[PDB]
Order: C-alpha cells, then structure tokens, then sequence
C-alpha cells in the first residue's frame, strides 16, 4: 500500500516523497514542495505570497521547473558551462523547495542545512546535479533544504517606491522559504532551533544579506559564505541605478508605448518572459565582467542601509560564520569579455590587453582609480611578461569581486563578536573540463562540499572521495556545533589580527595568514578614499 | 720650487706640496675666482675676479661661506665632519686645484667636485673632500669650489634684479668657466672635464646638464645620491617669493628694491638664524632657499627638461647608498634618535609620514601608508622604523635618481648605476642606520688610505677599487677596467651593481615597485 516514511503533513497539507538510493544507504527526498503561489501574470515582480492550503496529497517526487533565466551559449555543449545551465524546463511557476532527510526519519531533532544557490542573481537552480543533497544527508545525517528563488528581472527588477515592482522579491522568496523551514522542518525530523544557511557566490551574498536583515536574522543561527559576500561591488545597486536599468529594459521592449510606474509595470507584465531575458543585459552601463543587471537594491527596507554600513555597525555576538574562497576566483570570468582570453588557448595577453582588461574588470571607475589598480598589480621588473599579466588580471577580478569583500566581512565580523572560520579551497578536480591556466575556478569547490565524488556514475579518484567526505564532515560539524573541528590538525578561528585560515586540498590542514592582505588593503582601505575625493 | 708657482689669467699663485702614502701631490688652495659678494653685491650674480699684482698665497683653504652649523649632537663625529672647519665669511668664492707632483706636462683629465649640504651648508675644505689621494692614485687634476649657500646663494625675488635667484648656481658655473680658461696651466685637460657631486651637489650637477650655458663647460657627470628632479632640489617662483618675504619680516625689514636693500644691511649671521622658520611646515629633507625655476637658468622644471632632452653623447654615473633616509629621521621624525634603537609605534610612523612627505593632501599620505605598510605585520616597530626610512629615502633620493637614470638612458645617454652597501668600520652612527646618506664619499676620495685613520686593509683595497671606477669613467666614460663587468643601466633591464667588499654583483631594479608609486602614480593623484 504505502510507505509511512514518505508521507508527511505540513501546514499546507499532505506530501508524498521518494526513497532515494545513495552509495551509503537510503535517503528520504521531498522534491518540488510548493511554498508560494506561482508568481505569474499579475503576480510578476510582486513579493511572494504564501502557498494556500491544499486537499489531498501533493507528490513531491521530483525537481520542479527552473525559474526563467538566461542560458549560457558561449561554449555550446561544453561540460564546464552546461553544468550550471537549467536542467529542467524554464517557467515563472518556479517557487518550490526540496527537503532531504535520513531514512528512516530521525526521531530526535536534527540540525538543518539550507542551501542557497548562486549565479549572479540572474541564473541558478536547486535542481542542478552539483547541488544533489543525498550524499550530505546520508554521510552526516543532517536535514538539507534547498529552494528556488526568482532571478534576473523577475526577481530583482526594481522601481523603488512603487508597490508594483518594489525590488528584492527574489530575496523575499528566500525569506519565505526560511519561514517555511521554521514552521515545517520539524515534521521531517529537522531542528528549527539549529538552522545553518550556506550558499555560494550570489547565494553567499544572499546569506549575508539575511544576516543583515532583522526579519531574516531570526530564521537561522549560523551562516556559511562560499566565494561571495553582500558587500561586493556586484551584489547590490543603488535605487537610482536600479530605476535606470528597469526603465531602460522597459524601453527596450516597448514600455511605455518611464513616466508612471503602475502603467509601466503593467506593460512589462504583458511581455513574454523570454523577451525580458533577451534584453536584460543591454541595460548595463558599460561592457564588463562580474557585473549583473538586476541585483538586490539598497532601498531602506530589506537593507536598511548599504551592506558595508550594516556590517560596520552590526553586533554579531552569538553568531558563528564560515567563509572562504577558491584559489582562482577571477579566471572563469575573464573568458566572458576580457580581451585576449579564451578557454581554448592559454590566454597569454599583451600589456595593452591587460590595461584594456583592467577597465573591463573594474568597470565604472575614474581613470585615476584604474591607474591605482595598474600600479598595484603590475610587476615593474617584468611589466609586459604575458604570463604574469594573465595571472594579474585574474587576481584583479578575483580580489576586487570576491576575496577582499569576503576578507573585509570576515574581519569586521570577528572584531565585533562573531566566531569566524576561514578557508581557501586549493584542490583542482581531476575531472575539471576547464583549461589548466584557470587553476581552481569560481564555484568548483561545491561538488566536493555536496559529496558528488561519491556518485558511482562519476570518475573521481579514491583520494578525491576521501577529500569530499572530510569536507562534508567540516561543514556538518559547523552546522551542529558552530565549530568545524572534530570533538587531528586543528582549524583555528579567524581574527582581524592574526588573520588565520586553512588550506583545503588533498593534503592535511595547513594554517596560513592573511587573505591577500596587501591587495585587500588597497581595495578595502585606500580605493574607497580615492573614490570619495 | 718652480712646481708650486703657477700663473693664471688673473695673476701669479704659490701652492704647497702635500704628502700621501703613495707620494707627493701639488695643491693650490684658496684661489679667488670671483669678486667678494659682500655689501651691495649680496644676492647678486658673481663677478669675475679682477687681475691682481704680486703672488696670491694658495697654500691653505679659504673661509667657508656663511651657513648654519648643526648643534643636535655637539662634539659627535658623525655630524662634526660636515660642519665648517674654517671661519665663516661672505668673502668665500675660492676654488682649489690638486695636481700630481711634479705638475703634469701632458693634458690630464679633470674632476670637478661640487659639495652637497641641502643648498644651505657645505664647504670644499672638509677633510672628507681631500683630493690628494685621488690625484696621486689615479693621476687626475681635481678641482673643487666654494659656492654661496642658504639665502646668500638662493634667496629669490623673481623678476627683480637685486635678488634674481640661483646665484649660488652661477658661482659654480663661474668656477667651471675658470677651469676652461686656466686648468691647462696646472696640466689639466679642459676638453675632458667630469663633474661629480653628492646630494645637493649631485642636484647641482644635474642642473648644469639641463642648462645650455653650463652644458658646454664639461663633458661627463657623476650624480651621487641626488638629482635635480628631487622634490627638495627646486622651488617655484611663488613659493620662493613667499619664503624670501617672510625672511625679511623675521629680521625686521619691510617693493623688491626697498626689501633687498634692508636685507643687505643685516649681518650675515642674522639671516642664517632665521632661514629655517620660513619653511611652510615641520619636515625633514626640506630646505628653505634652493634653486628656483624662473625660466632663466632653468627654462622649465628639471623633470620637464629631462623628458624633452636629447642625451645622445652623454655618459653619467649615478648611484645611492643602502639607507638614504635613515640619517634624516633624527632631525624631526617623532620617536627617532641616534642614541636608541628608534623602535617607533604605529602612531609615530603615521605622524612621521606627514613629516617625511610634507605638503601633500591627506589622500596622498594615505597612499604612502598603504604602500609602505606590511598588512601582515602592521604594527611591528622594527618594520615601521625600516619603512619610514624607506619613505624618506625613496621619495627624496632613490626614486628621483631612478627616474633620471631611466629617462637619460632611454633618450641616448649611457648610464651606469650603483648602490653603495658597505658600512665603514669607523662609522659612528648607530647600527640601525645602515649605510647613511653621504658615507660613500670618504671611500671615493680614498680617505681610508690615510694611515692616521683606522680603516681595515680590505677597506683600503676597496677605496682603491672605487677610485679606479670613478677615474676610469672620467677618462673614458666607462668605469670598467679595459672582473665581472659593470653593465650600463637601461629602462628595461634596469641593471645596477652593488658596491661593497665583495666583487661586483649585478642586480635589477632600483626599488622598481616603490619608485613606480612615486614617479608614476603620485603625480597623477596630486594633480587630480
Ligand atoms: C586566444 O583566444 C582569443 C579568443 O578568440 C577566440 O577563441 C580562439 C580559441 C579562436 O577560436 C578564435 O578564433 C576566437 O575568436 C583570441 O582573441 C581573438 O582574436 C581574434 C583574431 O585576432 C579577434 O577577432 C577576436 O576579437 C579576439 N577576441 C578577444 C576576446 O580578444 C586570441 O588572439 C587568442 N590568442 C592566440 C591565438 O594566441
Ligand atoms: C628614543 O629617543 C627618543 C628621543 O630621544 C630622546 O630624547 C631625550 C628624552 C633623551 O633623554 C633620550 O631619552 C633620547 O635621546 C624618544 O622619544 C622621546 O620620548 C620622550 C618621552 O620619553 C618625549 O618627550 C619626546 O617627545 C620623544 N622625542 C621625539 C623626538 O619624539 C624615544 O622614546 C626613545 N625610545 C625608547 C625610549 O624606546
Ligand atoms: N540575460 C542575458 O542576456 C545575460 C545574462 C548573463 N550574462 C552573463 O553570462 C555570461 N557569464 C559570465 C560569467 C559567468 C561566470 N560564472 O561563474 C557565467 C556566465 C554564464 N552564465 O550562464 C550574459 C547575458
Ligand atoms: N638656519 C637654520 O636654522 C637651519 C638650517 C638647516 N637645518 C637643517 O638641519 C636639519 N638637518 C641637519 C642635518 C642634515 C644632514 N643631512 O645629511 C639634514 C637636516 C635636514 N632636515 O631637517 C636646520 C636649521
Ligand atoms: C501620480 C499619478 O498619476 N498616479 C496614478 C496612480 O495612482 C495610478 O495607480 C496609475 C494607474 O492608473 O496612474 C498614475
Ligand atoms: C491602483 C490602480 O490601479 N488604480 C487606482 C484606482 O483606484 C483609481 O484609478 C485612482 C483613484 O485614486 O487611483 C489609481
Ligand atoms: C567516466 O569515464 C568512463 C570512461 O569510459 C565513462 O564510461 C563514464 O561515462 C564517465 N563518467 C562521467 C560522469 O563522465
Ligand atoms: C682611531 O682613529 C681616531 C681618528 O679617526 C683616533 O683618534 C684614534 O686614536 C684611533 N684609535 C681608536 C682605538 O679609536
Ligand atoms: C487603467 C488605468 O487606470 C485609469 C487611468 O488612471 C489610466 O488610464 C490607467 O491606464
């Protein structure tokens, strides 16, 4: 007849899941649980409203649709890019979440891990194979939750002040899912008093904004920010620039036939989703990399102030945070606009291409600011060495967009009462499809965190599987106790003075100092002073 | 002794025979080359010395031009060696000639020394400028002149004829013209004149390179720890007028004519006593009365003239010591002294940056702090003491010299660069100062050869090797012995040699990272 372990009642009604096969053992999975009414038609650009109760049993037996988003076409059929592309049908009916739990269901409350995918706030899906939660759940016996949230214009087009397009609705999607976790995760055996948020890139930036937003802060207890921070120059936008991009997007699709917000939004709602996707990138002020059209907006509501101001003025006592980056944060983004770069050659650029790439990698700054960047990243004993220039531009984009925003956040949190653990992921996967000059690119620690190497269908080495099991143990130890160390080389906390972090690779843990302290002093201390003058 | 009797165009001279460990040399000290710039001739360009009857006694050094005397460490050898060793006087325009004994009968290459001292001090009579060892060992003619310093040499009311400015530079040029007309009477070759100078003397050498009326009076140049494009070497017309105007107010004097007239009534010591209170702020390596850019001696700023110049056919020898700035820190940087380790704090370091980099915006100062802070050890006292010494040294000497060398080389000049890294065993300064500013001169003049001093046997050999380098360059434009070789400095390779007891070691980059900051970025920041 029926299996009781796959039947759960939540506030909205009854659910039916599936028993998932993993190499280590069975897993209960509830995939495609609706947590909000479909944000379609008149509900486009609007905040999510809760899913109204249902009669009967909802089959939560497979991943639901991917929120409508752009699909990468630079390298068609290439494994390195297709792994991030939608693996389900695109639709605006996309607000569903997923719950993995041990089989049989835990009888005592179990710590919960909530995943927020990244993708520059314009892409991503909880259904990607690299976000498969069955291995983490089986190996460490946690409850893992992941949700879909609206991306691109559908999630972050903002006409600030208007009620028809208030902005930040993609973040409200995440917040609603976190509220769903608080009310319902105990029915799956999860502990709502021990909820750990973790995400990568825009997901990590999202995690940080929930830390800084009081209505979200009460919904979790710990945070993990991988290769992303809310104080990044790409993660937020001002109210005026948000309105300019929304108005230009509407102008590019025939709305109005700016002016009035109500008529302008209503005209945008009549446009097919693909039409908005096709023009969303034409609203960027200049050609750039690591810049996204529609991102969270600082409008005094979700973010009372800029993330940097909230970070500096925040009291973080009672909070544990795990932060980190990969070894080569910037390499991936260079083949998407930096002159002379491609994955199919070694991208040994000239001095002129380096100087031109600086303006692409650091867009919308004065020529004096660009000169400061050139001065700091040029080796004046080898000013035109093609190799050194290629690595330097990669460091420019990586430090400016990831490493130094993360370091600044970690330093301010530790100084203001939070316990911080920092890492640098340095293992290049044996199966990595990207060229070797890219090193360890953005986002390629995720598959090890989720235990993907234990998939028998894939071809990781036996040592990479032990590495994956060790990383899953770190993450789950942090979720359980706020400490990645086991109750063995120790992982010391990160503090603003010593600035200690660990290397994550096949070798045992190695303690180092300084997350590129010299470079990050330029980005976090001096260059803001230069932009003010 | 006919070897000590010489007739120049002005009249007859009587010299003196000196002794060296390698034999005797002929010396002619206190030769007048200008009319005494006293009374109504104060602040005025030098007049050629009128011919005289009888025999001028040229057997001892003449008076030192009126200048400030350091009193921070009274009786301390490290400072007394630079203080005047003859009486002070405005009657001070005399030069000295050293020749081999007996006098050369064939044209001999000529070395012309221009002393340093921030354009406010210095004298050709100092013991460390004794030319007898160079002349004996390398058989050259050596000339050194006294030139007016301080307000007497560089007070300027631009546009006026009573204080035109740069008259101390014109003193040097007049001595160079004197060499062209009279050095052959001593056996010297006026067609082979090499200028060499240290600190403000090196800056003066550079300015003679950039001034056409002086450019034809010599053929080669040596710039030691100084450059004409230094932030201290020149001053604008507006600031020169302000500094001169405040000096008159400080000494009780009121129109340029009425103002210079009142300054000319003041005793020389009075102007000396107030010369440093006209500086705009508390600082180090900043001097009140320096050459002014007024379109005459310098038709443009030295850095502009450097960039626009064709320097083909020119050979220069440039260099620095290992620790250019450490010396200046004990004259105003908070927390520094020669009598303790000077392990300063972060707060003193930040305060010392404003003293070491005076008269720049807060943003420019923050850029300095960023580049010279180790953000892994931001408060380490030993690293901060080292860093502030590099700030003063790079900004004032190393990077101005690196800029001049790179531009000259890339524009036709053959450049040889060095770093002097030997600390003298007799050095009285504390060990944390390393090799301070000016402490390569005694080795180039071969002072270690003096048996009355306590240099080592290897230091004597080292001094002989340095005199050979300098004299080779004076003779051929190439310091190399016709080892390993001393390669030329180029804008790309940036090759220089280290000078110490070890054989020559070739290295790349004169603090290339720090000098890109000072020479490339900071000018853009201050103008934006
Ligand atoms: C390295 O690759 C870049 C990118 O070029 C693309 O990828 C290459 C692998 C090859 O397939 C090219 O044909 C592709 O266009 C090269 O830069 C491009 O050069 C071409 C020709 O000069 C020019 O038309 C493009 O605009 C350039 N693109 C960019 C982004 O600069 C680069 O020259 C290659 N380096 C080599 C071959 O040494
Ligand atoms: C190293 O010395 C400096 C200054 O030299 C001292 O000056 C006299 C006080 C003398 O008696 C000797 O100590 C030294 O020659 C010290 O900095 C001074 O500190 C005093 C207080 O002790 C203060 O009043 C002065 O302003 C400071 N001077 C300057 C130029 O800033 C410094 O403390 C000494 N370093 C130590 C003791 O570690
Ligand atoms: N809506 C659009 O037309 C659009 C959206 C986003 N991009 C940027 O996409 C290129 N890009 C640039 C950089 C990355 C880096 N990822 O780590 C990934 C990708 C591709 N993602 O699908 C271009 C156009
Ligand atoms: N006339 C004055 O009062 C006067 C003149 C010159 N100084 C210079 O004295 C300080 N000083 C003394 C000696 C040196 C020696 N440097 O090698 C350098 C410096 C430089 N900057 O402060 C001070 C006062
Ligand atoms: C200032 C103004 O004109 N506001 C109105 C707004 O109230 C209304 O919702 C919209 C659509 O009719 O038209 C506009
Ligand atoms: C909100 C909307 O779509 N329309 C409203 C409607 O009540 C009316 O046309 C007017 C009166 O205030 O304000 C606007
Ligand atoms: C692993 O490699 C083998 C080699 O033939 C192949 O059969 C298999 O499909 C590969 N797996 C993946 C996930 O690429
Ligand atoms: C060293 O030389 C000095 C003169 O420079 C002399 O006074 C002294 O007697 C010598 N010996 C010692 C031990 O200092
Ligand atoms: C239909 C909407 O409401 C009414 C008017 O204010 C406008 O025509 C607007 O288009």
């Amino acid at each position: 007849r029926e299996d009781a372990e796959l039947l759960v009642t939540v506030r909205g009604g009854r659910l039916r899941g599936i028993r998932l096969k993993t190499p280590g053992g069975p897993v209960s999975a509830f995939l495609g649980i609706p947590f909000a009414e479909p944000p379609m038609g008149p509900r486009r650009f609007l905040p999510p409203e809760p899913k109204q109760p249902w009669s009967g049993v909802v089959d939560a037996t497979t991943f639901q649709s991917v929120c409508y988003q752009y699909v990468d076409t630079l390298y068609p059929g290439f494994e390195g890019t297709e792994m991030w592309n939608p693996n389900r049908e695109l639709s605006e009916d996309c607000l569903y979440l997923n719950v993995w739990t041990p089989y049989p269901r835990p009888t005592s409350p179990t710590p919960v891990l909530v995943w927020i995918y990244g993708g520059g706030f314009y892409s991503g899906a909880s259904s990607l194979d690299v976000y498969d939660g069955r291995f983490l759940v089986q190996a460490e016996r946690t409850v893992l939750v992941s949700m879909n949230y609206r991306v691109g214009a559908f999630g972050f087009l903002a006409l600030p002040g208007s009620r028809e397009a208030p902005g930040n609705v993609g973040l409200l999607d995440q917040r609603l899912a976190l509220q769903w976790v608080q009310e319902n995760v105990a029915a799956f055996g999860g502990d709502p008093t021990s909820v750990t948020l973790f995400g990568e890139s825009a997901g990590a930036a999202s995690v940080g904004m929930h830390l800084l937003s009081p209505p979200s802060r009460g919904l979790f207890h710990r945070a993990v920010l991988q290769s992303g921070a809310p104080n990044g120059p790409w993660a937020t936008v001002g109210m005026g620039e948000a309105r300019r991009r929304a108005t230009q997007l509407a102008h590019l699709v025939g709305c109005p036939p700016g002016g009035n917000d109500t008529e302008l939004v209503a005209c945008l709602r009549t446009r097919p989703a693909q039409v908005l996707v096709n023009h969303e990138w034409h609203v960027l002020p200049q050609e750039s990399v690591f810049r996204f059209s529609f991102v969270p907006v600082v409008d005094g509501d979700f973010l009372s102030d800029t993330p940097e101001a909230l970070i500096n003025a925040g009291d973080f006592h009672g909070l544990q945070v795990l932060v980190g980056v990969v070894k080569d944060e910037g390499s991936y983004f260079l083949v998407y606009g930096a002159p002379g770069f491609s994955k199919d050659n070694e991208s040994l650029i000239s001095r002129a291409e380096f100087l031109a790439g600086v303006r692409v990698g650091v867009p919308q700054v004065s020529d004096l600011a660009a000169e400061a960047v050139v001065l700091h990243y040029t080796d004046w004993l080898h000013p035109e060495d093609p190799a050194r220039l290629r690595e330097a531009l990669s460091d420019v984009v990586g430090d400016h967009n990831v490493v130094c925003p993360v370091a600044q956040l970690a330093g301010r949190l530790a100084a203001q009462g939070a316990r911080v653990y920092a890492y640098v992921f340095e293992h290049r996967a044996s199966t990595l499809s990207w060229p070797l000059w890219m090193g360890v690119p953005h986002g390629y620690e995720i598959e090890f965190i989720f235990g993907i190497p234990l998939d028998p269908s894939r071809n990781y080495t036996a040592e990479e599987k032990i590495f994956a099991q060790r990383l899953m143990r770190y993450w789950a130890n942090f979720a359980r106790t706020g400490d990645p160390n086991e109750p063995a080389p120790q992982w010391p906390p990160y503090t603003a003075g010593a600035q200690q972090y660990v290397s994550l690779d096949l070798r045992p843990l190695e303690v180092r100092r300084g997350l590129r302290a010299q470079a990050c002093a330029f980005w976090n201390r001096f260059l803001p002073k230069l932009l003010s003058a």
